[PDB]
């Protein structure tokens, strides 16, 4: 469980950054 | 630890819900 857990925060952490790009890509 | 995991977790779900909402708020 803690490396299942640890992973699933990374990947999170990299989705979060990948929106982030979104977004300011999507702003005016 | 475990419990200290799962809680980071659930906070990047919160703010990467919120991106998402605000992403598809920009979409055509
Ligand atoms: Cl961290
Ligand atoms: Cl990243
Ligand atoms: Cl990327
Ligand atoms: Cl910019
Ligand atoms: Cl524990």
């Amino acid at each position: 469980q803690i490396a299942r857990l640890q992973r699933q925060i990374r990947a999170l952490q990299r989705q979060n950054a990948r929106l982030q790009r979104q977004i300011r890509a999507l702003q005016w």
